[PDB]
Order: structure tokens, then C-alpha cells, then sequence
């Protein structure tokens, strides 16, 4: 579990991790109170699965996208402010952070991507995405590129996805209709397309991620990219003269970013609940708090209602705040993160010319809606073929971690794991399998400590009342269901069948095929021959 | 160990194994007895390691330059042919195969490289090594190249680099002598030196190995290969026209291949060794024995008295015997495999501009004199980094295969070899160390079969006379000696020590640091949650 007496934090590594810790660091000056402040890697996803096992920080940072789904899982405390300390931040803020009425975290800033762009490079900045191209082509000829940025994520994308996205309409019998159907719809197509197009005509690389593109703005080696206020500081201290404007718009529309409110949720097994709930109110949530993380990395708009008439000295918050207003809060639903990672396949498959865009962004929608079916033992599917269908995956694509050790499984493991029957395991409403290593070491574990009886195949017709033939006996190193000839080795052979944890093993024809071997180590330990 | 009753044969890859299962064939139609030829990669270095375990085939066939030393180890069953018989073959076949007097291996055929070459692209082919380059670029100008053959195993280049060999001249103070000093001789490298200023201006590429140059050669992409007589069947069923010739000259003289005699010896673990020799001279070795494996490959010129007025009626074979008066037999002492991987790393560390070709060739010379001091238990290292310095390598780039499973070492496994201490162990003179995952698996099942007691640290002070500081204590689990620190950690901590098969062991600190597991395994098996 969580140490009593401390704090430990995780936010996003691209965020102000340094500046929150010298506010950590000026809460134990003044308390006592070590904090400690970390990024893991992948935090947004690592968090559900320590927390549930009521470990993890004391708290975590994230848009607050993520939160609805943690909170659904029990996962964070609710928040108790006082009246008058919730009317220091803007109401909306608060309310991205509600969950069925309750607060369960506190707002932060608000985030957006904007248009950053070499002013050196592009004093006149192109309004329109379909400039881009013509503009490209010019640049190159200087060699220099027009856009680079982050591919890797449907966060960076979705501004242009979703600047022509619409409501689509229906028809039957002279009868015409609207209907909402999600992002399977003309003008999401449409934008992702265009995107697609920049690929094909080398406009950009579909490699291209976050420190690429970061990299090659910060250098002067592209004229624009595409990225929210935390990266402003990392431009600040390179050479580049830069400006932060309203994204392009797509067929007249303007792009439409998600917008994110920077938030802080407490774990609902924190022993340090109230510690959490001073540091939050009483040190970050000031002025001064607030200074130090945005010094390191700006913020964007701070949820302090004081501020307001303050944003718009900084043209770069100005701008920030436009491109929001454009965009839309994003939804904090629990099935968020199932809606991103189908948004996310659907654009990488997409760039990679894998899919068409139109079969890539209708598999989205249904693959969002199937694992949204997750939360449901009744329909979820417990079989790896099963989920691979209803994701429209082949198994040779699917990505699935080991509900043991979290690895992702590799496609020999995938493999076996279908060619076993071994079933999905769902652990808060997410599908795991098992890798090779935990199969195995689990098997010769479990052999150990549940080793009931043996019996000859002949018994154990009799125990289970069916004949050897259509019996499920799995291998006990293995788990892999014997077939018949291996369950023939047995009874000719005479092996007998071994009682482990309540069922009958045996072994398969792979696993059924010491004074020197030890005297060995001793000449490896040099201890003698 | 071995089948009684029935024939197991390894035979190298490149010779003619379909003809000779049908030998086999034929042996088993007129004896009954079963014959099965498999042609394992690398069967010269897997015969001695699992022959020395009393298994491994009946029949090995290989150049004679190997069964010296297989011979020295006890692996090989002395041959006992008649008089009449011996008389059969030229009698210097029969002394390629004699080892202190006695006969190890029945004598097959002799082997040497020659060089062959396409003779629509190049009627005339170059009688010297440095008209090459010349010949390149004009080919390259028709979009073909002149010269490829196998890099990769220094028996192809061997004639090139011995061709202008030679002794070195001493002197001191007045007064000279000549010396023997092996392969590190002015004339050895000046060869080896041509054959990389070859790479070095594009005429070849270090990477080309067997299966490349075969297939440039036979599909007509390259005008020059340099091979076998076990060549010729396939480029006799492409369409190449082609020529065998004596390989060209450098600096006048001539290239002088090592000759083999391939050889079939008999295991000295084999329960069938009259059935083995009754297969080899009764059946191998008569007019319809050889023809049918020389049709499968061609064997090159057959030990056969009888073929010797036949042999130059096939130019091939004339070529053959051509290039092998003007090289010399292998020598077969015991140590002929340190000599050729002492020599194989030579050439690829200078073609592949690693070292210069003096300071490969040189060390060449003294890698294989260390190499043989292997056999002497008195003088041999038995650390991983003495192994190393004597053998002018860095740990980052020696090859050393674990004692129990046979792999190679990976890097990172032959730095926790070093790292831990641990010790070479030598089995038939080979030094081997051991990978991590031999070490865990053998650590846990020492763990249990070897538990004498255990200790607290104060207590084992008293038992070894000596203070805790310096003793060696190594990790129970991965065989790391404890630090200071990891000592004072047992005591502070109250952790004792175990006596695991004879000596107290501790635990390192990576080392230091179940209703609901077992349960998720019934899950994944889905017999219930
Ligand atoms: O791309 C999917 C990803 O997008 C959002 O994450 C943002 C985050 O909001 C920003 O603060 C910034 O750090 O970049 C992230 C994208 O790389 C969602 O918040 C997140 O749930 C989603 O996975
Ligand atoms: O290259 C070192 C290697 O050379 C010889 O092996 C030959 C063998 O003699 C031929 O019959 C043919 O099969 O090609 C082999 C080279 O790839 C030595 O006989 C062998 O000991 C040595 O390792
Ligand atoms: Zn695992
Ligand atoms: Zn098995
Ligand atoms: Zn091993
Ligand atoms: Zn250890």
C-alpha cells in the first residue's frame, strides 16, 4: 500500500513536474511533509491498476477525461471544498470534474492545442489546411517543411478529424432523418483523408511523434506545428521566434480540439487524504503555486476566476482560449479511454495505409461501441477469438497484456494462448490475457501447492462420468487441451492423470519429452571439480 | 545413448546426403538394418559434445582435419580394415586418417577448392589474382561482377593468403636464421591484405557467404566463384556454362588451398560398429556406393585405386587434383579447430576494417597458440576476463556458450558472468560459462535438493574463522558475491545465512525485493472465478 505521513504525486511528463515539485518542496518546509513527484510513463493507464490494488500515488494528474472512469471504479476520493474556496475557480472547471453530482477532483488550468509557428520562417501563417501542401512545396525548395507534429496521438489529430465532423442523415421511404453516429461520419472522413493525403504526398511522416516534431520546430527545420501551452517554454529557450494562433480551418469549418482541463484526483486508498487536500487547496492552488509550475511549464488558462482579465495580456493564452472556444470539452464518461484507443487505431491504420479511411473510422465507431459493451460480463467476449472478431482485429494485431505481468503479449504468445483455449480475464473492465513466462511459471507453482490425487486414465472415466475421448484434460505444464493421441500415450504408457486444483491434468506430447549436472556448478562457483 | 540394430549418420550440409541415404537405402533392403543420414548445421562441433555424453550418431563424415582431435578426446572407434581392403585406396588417404599410428576414419575422397567461372561472360579467365579489379569494372559496365565466393569460412580464402606464405627471416647482432612463425608472415598478409583492398574498393562485400555467391554464380550474376566439387551438381542443372581452372596466382605464385580427405569415422559410443563397417566398405565404399552419392554432389576424386586413370578423363576432377598438388594436405593434429577459428576471426576483423590485416594475422597466430594451451589444466584461465586478455579480445566481443544449454552468451549475459565472479569451466578443452537463465533455473533446484542450515551472520563468523567483511558469500538465487552492504543488510534486517551444498549463502539486494493469483489462473482456465 501508500506510505502514511508522505506524498506522491504523478503527472504527465510533458507537464511542469519540476515546478510542482518545488511547490512539494515548499510543503515540507512548511509542514514537515515529504512530497515526491514522478512521471511515469504511461501513468494515465498504470494508475487504474496499482490503484485498484489500493496502491499507487496519493495523487494523480490527468485531463479530466480520464477521471469519470476512475471514479466509476471506486478508484478517487470524493472532494470536500468549502464554498468559498470552489467560487475562486470557473464553474465550468469544476464541472469537468464532476462524476454522477460528485466532485472527485480539483481543476488545475485549461488546456488546448494551438497553431505555433516560425514567425522568421511564415510571417503570414496559412488560415486554410488546404494551403498546407502549395506552402510545403515552396519550403522544401528553401529545404525547409511546412508542419510537423505529433502523429502518434488521436489528441493532435482530432482538431482536424473533427473541424467538418456532423451528424449524418438518415432516409427511408421518402422519409429523411438525422442521426448521431459518432465519428462514422462524411466530415470526420473527410478530415482524416486530408491528413492521409499529406502523408501520401510527403507532405509529413506518418512516424512522426512528439520529441520528432518537437524537435524539428525547436531547430528551425519546420515552419509550423501543432501543440498545446507546456510546450511553449522548450520554444522559449530556443532560438526560434515564434507566434501561437488559431488552427487552420478544414472546408471552411475551424478545427475543433479537445479541450482538457488539468486536474488533480486524490486515490481512494491514500492514508493521506487531508495532507493531499492542504497541499492542493493551500499550495498549489495559489498564486504563487501555480507561478512555479507554469515557470516551468505554462499551464495554459488557470482555473483561478482572478485571472481572467489577465489571460488576454498573453496573446499565446488569447490564443489558446480562441482555438478552445472553437473545440469542445471533452466528455469525461468512463468509457473515454475505449473511445480514444479506437480513435486512436482508426488514424494509425489510416496513416499507414492499412485501411481505407472510411473502413478505419467506421471501425472505430464500432470497435469504441464493442469494448464500450466491456463493462457487461453477459456480452463481453471471454474467448481471444471472440474479441478479436468483435474488434474487427485479426489476431495478428491485437494488442493484450498479461493479466499477471502487464507485458504485451508477442504474436508467438498471442498464438498459443488461442491455440490453448485459455479464456480473456477481465480486470476492471479491461481484457488480459497471459504471456508464456506466467502461464509456465504459474503452472509448476500450482502443481505444487494443489497436488490432490493421481488416478489412471480408466479412473478417471469413472470420476467424470464421459469417456477420455471428448474429455478436457489440460496439460499441467502447459495448459494446452490434450488431444487424443496424447491422451492414448497415457493409457499405453501408463502415466496417470494428476489432480491439481480440482481437475485432472496430464501431458502433452511437447512437454512429456543428475550428480554431473550439479557438480558442474561448483566448478562454475570455482568451489571444486 | 545410441539405438542398437539401426545406423545414424551426420554428413555436412554441402556433401551428397540424398545420395547417400540411398546407400542406406540399399543397406537396409539387403541387411535389414535401418539407416537414417541427417545432415546437422554445425555437426563438427555438435559430434564431440554429444558424442562425449555416449550419444550422438553412428557415422560421422567430415574433412580429415577434424578427427584428430576427436580421436585425442576417445570419441572415435579404431578401424580395423583388412590388408586386402586397405590396398583398395591410395595409401596417403589412409594416412590423412591415422592418428599416433592407429586408423580413426575409412578415407573417402579428396577435396580441394578450384576456381570456376562462367564461360560466356569470360572465356578467358584471369590466371592472376591482381588482373580482378581490372576485370570487375569492366564487368560492372555490363552490370555484372567479377569474382564472389563465401567470406565467411577462412577455408575459401586460405588460398590466397597462404599462396605467397612463407617463413620469416631472424636476425640479431650480425647472424641469420629462419623462423617458422605461422600464419604472422609478410606473405599471409600481403594476401589477406589483397582480398580486403577487394572490399575496400567494392569488388566484393565482406557480408557474401556460401548460399550468396552460389546463387549470384549460378543464376549468371557474377563471373568467378571459388568452391568445391560439391558445387558442380548445381550449377550442372542451371544453365551456366561453366569452366573449373586452376585458381590464379598472386604475386606468382600459386594459390594453395588446404586439401581434405573426407573421411567416415565411427563413435566410439556406437553399439553398432560391425554393422558401421560392414555399411562403409562393403556398401559405401564400392563402384555403385560412390557413384550414387557423387551424382547426388560430386565428391571430387575418389580414395579408389581403381578411379585413378579415370580421374583426368573429367576436367573438373583434372582442375581438382590440379589446385590440390599446388596446396597442401591439412594437418590433423588435435588443435586444428583452435587454428581455424583463430583464422576465421583474422579475416573478418580485417574485413571488416576492425583491426588492420598485420595485427589480425598476428594475432591469429597467438589466439590459436593460447587456444592450445586449453589442454593444460595447469595454465588454462579460468576467469572470463584472464580468458579474454589471453585471447586479444574485448569481453564485448568474445563468443562463449553456456555449459548446460549450449547458446551463446549474449552480451549481457557474459557481463554478469564477469560481474559475478564466476568461473570458465572446460569441457574436452572448450572453455564454456554459463547464461542467466541456466544459472536461475540451476540456482532454485540447488536451492531445494542442498539444504544443510542455516546461520546468522555472527554465527558464521565463527564457523569460517574469519570476520564477515572479506568472506565470499554469494546470492542464493543469482550467484552474485554479496557487497558489504548487502551484508550489513542480513544483519540489521536479522536475515540468516543458508548452507546450500556446503557453503553459506545470502541474498543481494535486487534479489530481496496468493489467494487472489492462483484464483485468476482458474479464471484464465475458465473453470470458475
Ligand atoms: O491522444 C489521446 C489522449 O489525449 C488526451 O491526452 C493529452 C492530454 O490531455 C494533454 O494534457 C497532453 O498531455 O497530451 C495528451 C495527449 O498525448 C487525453 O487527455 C487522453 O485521455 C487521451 O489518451
Ligand atoms: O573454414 C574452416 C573449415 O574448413 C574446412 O571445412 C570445409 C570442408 O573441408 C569441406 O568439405 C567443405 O564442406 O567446406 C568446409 C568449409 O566451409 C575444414 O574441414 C574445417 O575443419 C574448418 O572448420
Ligand atoms: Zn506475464
Ligand atoms: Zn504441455
Ligand atoms: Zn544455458
Ligand atoms: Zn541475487
Amino acid at each position: 500500500k501508500i506510505e502514511e505521513g508522505k506524498l506522491v504525486i504523478w503527472i504527465n511528463g510533458d507537464k511542469g513536474y519540476n515546478g510542482l515539485a518545488e511547490v512539494g518542496k515548499k510543503f515540507e518546509k512548511d509542514t514537515g511533509i515529504k512530497v515526491t513527484v514522478e512521471h511515469p510513463d504511461k501513468l494515465e493507464e498504470k494508475f487504474p491498476q496499482v490503484a485498484a490494488t489500493g496502491d499507487g500515488p496519493d495523487i494523480i494528474f490527468w485531463a479530466h477525461d480520464r477521471f469519470g472512469g476512475y471514479a466509476q471504479s471506486g478508484l478517487l476520493a470524493e472532494i470536500t471544498p468549502a464554498a468559498a474556496f470552489q467560487d475562486k475557480l470557473y464553474p465550468f472547471t469544476w464541472d469537468a470534474v464532476r462524476y454522477n453530482g460528485k466532485l472527485i477532483a480539483y481543476p488545475i488550468a485549461v488546456e488546448a492545442l494551438s497553431l505555433i509557428y516560425n514567425k522568421d520562417l511564415l510571417p503570414n501563417p496559412p488560415k486554410t489546411w488546404e494551403e498546407i501542401p502549395a506552402l510545403d512545396k515552396e519550403l522544401k525548395a528553401k529545404g525547409k517543411s511546412a508542419l510537423m507534429f505529433n502523429l502518434q496521438e488521436p489528441y493532435f489529430t482530432w482538431p482536424l478529424i473533427a473541424a467538418d465532423g456532423g451528424y449524418a442523415f438518415k432516409y427511408e421511404n421518402g422519409k429523411y432523418d438525422i442521426k448521431d453516429v459518432g465519428v462514422d461520419n462524411a466530415g470526420a472522413k473527410a478530415g482524416l483523408t486530408f491528413l492521409v493525403d499529406l502523408i501520401k504526398n510527403k507532405h509529413m511522416n506518418a512516424d512522426t511523434d512528439y520529441s520528432i516534431a518537437e524537435a524539428a520546430f525547436n531547430k528551425g527545420e519546420t515552419a509550423m506545428t501543432i501543440n498545446g501551452p507546456w510546450a511553449w517554454s522548450n520554444i522559449d529557450t530556443s532560438a526560434v521566434n515564434y507566434g501561437v494562433t488559431v488552427l487552420p480551418t478544414f472546408k471552411g469549418q475551424p478545427s475543433k480540439p479537445f479541450v482538457g482541463v488539468l486536474s488533480a484526483g486524490i486515490n481512494a486508498a491514500s492514508p493521506n487524504k487531508e495532507l493531499a487536500k492542504e497541499f492542493l487547496e493551500n499550495y498549489l492552488l495559489t498564486d504563487e503555486g501555480l507561478e512555479a509550475v507554469n515557470k516551468d511549464k505554462p499551464l495554459g488558462a488557470v482555473a483561478l476566476k482572478s485571472y481572467e482579465e489577465e489571460l488576454a495580456k498573453d496573446p499565446r493564452i488569447a490564443a489558446t482560449m480562441e482555438n478552445a472556444q472553437k473545440g469542445e470539452i471533452m466528455p469525461n464518461i468512463p468509457q473515454m479511454s475505449a473511445f480514444w484507443y479506437a480513435v486512436r487505431t482508426a488514424v494509425i491504420n489510416a496513416a499507414s495505409g492499412r485501411q481505407t479511411v472510411d473502413a478505419a473510422l467506421a471501425a472505430a465507431q464500432t470497435n469504441a461501441a464493442a469494448m464500450a459493451r466491456f463493462e457487461d460480463p453477459t456480452r463481453r467476449p471471454y474467448k481471444l477469438p471472440d474479441l478479436c472478431t468483435e474488434l474487427n482485429t485479426s489476431l495478428q494485431d491485437i494488442e493484450i497484456t498479461c493479466v499477471y505481468c502487464k507485458t504485451v503479449l508477442e504474436l508467438t504468445e498471442v498464438f498459443e494462448f488461442a491455440r490453448k483455449d485459455l479464456f480473456v480475464v477481465y480486470r476492471d473492465s479491461i481484457p488480459h490475457a497471459a504471456c508464456h513466462k506466467c502461464i509456465d511459471f504459474y503452472s509448476r507453482i500450482r502443481e505444487l501447492r494443489h497436488y490432490s490425487d493421481s488416478v489412471y486414465g480408466d479412473t478417471l472415466e469413472k470420476l467424470t462420468n464421459t469417456g477420455l475421448y471428448n474429455l478436457l484434460i489440460r496439460c499441467l505444464r502447459c495448459q494446452k487441451p490434450l488431444n487424443p493421441a496424447e491422451k492414448l500415450r497415457h493409457l499405453n504408457e501408463k502415466r496417470r492423470f494428476h489432480n491439481i486444483a480440482g481437475h485432472y491434468r496430464g501431458q502433452c506430447h511437447s512437454c512429456c519429452n543428475a550428480e554431473s549436472s550439479e557438480l558442474t556448478f561448483q566448478e562454475l562457483l570455482g568451489e571444486r571439480r
